[PDB]
């Protein structure tokens, strides 16, 4: 879903990114 320079159509690739940023 809509990041910036993104509209993903996705939700497991942009799951992706959002779970590489964790802690």
């Amino acid at each position: 879903y809509r990041v910036x320079s993104y509209d993903f159509s996705r939700s497991d690739e942009l799951a992706k990114l959002l779970r590489q940023h964790a802690g």
